[PDB]
């Protein structure tokens, strides 16, 4: 009997997949004013904390390979938010200015999660533990 | 204020979720190669292996996916001869039903790779379920 092992409700992957999509849906609404997609927003988070990073450094930080990150950088550059120069990525004046408009986003996500601070930190910790166990 | 601390990558629950999901996805690209399926196509098979002969709507509300997202997947499953379409209503084929036996190795390896205890895995799954619900409400 192998069926119970494959029931949808018993898959850790599906819970992760569906919660991540729900998070994306929430962000599409939260990032509307700053015209960013979630992954693009992640790149900006990296730059707003540490500017002038190489593509390799950003990819290592976000756990993204070149093929997935490059399109994000291209879109950010075309929007005038970052520069790409031989590759090193840096914020433009408007890209740096965008940070002030994203200040309320984290709090909005915290509220929507319905988690207490400890529940959020505990969940985040377990997810990071899982990420480390799954990845090389 | 120190809006910089609120915006740090390492302080985002969403990133921990996004990156753990990505790691799980990468693992699955390797695991599913033996079944020659993509993750979403696999999810559809999971639904059918538990409850066969389902409508596109039923499969959708089970996976929290809309018809527009499911349509391409079902056509690929059909082309692979794992599923048939009866006009709406998706049913497993002999081949699709047989694929279940070898699919068991997927959850098996995921558990091993997760380096979690049974209790830890189900507890994390429960919290993620709670979050999905909360985010949508």
């Amino acid at each position: 009997r192998t069926d119970t092992l494959l029931q949808l409700d018993n898959q850790l992957s599906f819970a992760l997949y569906s919660a991540n999509l729900a998070m994306h849906k929430l962000y599409r609404g939260l990032l509307k004013a700053l015209d960013l997609t979630y992954p693009q927003y992640l790149v900006m988070l990296v730059l707003w904390e540490t500017d002038e990073r190489s593509v390799s450094e950003i990819g290592e930080r976000l756990y993204l390979d070149s093929a997935t990150l490059t399109p994000l950088l291209k879109r950010l550059q075309a929007a005038g938010l970052v520069t790409r120069t031989r590759v090193i990525i840096a914020l433009t004046e408007t890209g740096r200015a965008l940070r002030s408009k994203a200040g309320a986003v984290p709090e909005q996500v915290f509220c929507a999660s319905a988690c207490s601070l400890d529940e959020l930190r505990q969940l985040k910790q377990e997810l990071e533990k899982l990420r480390s166990s799954l990845g090389a």
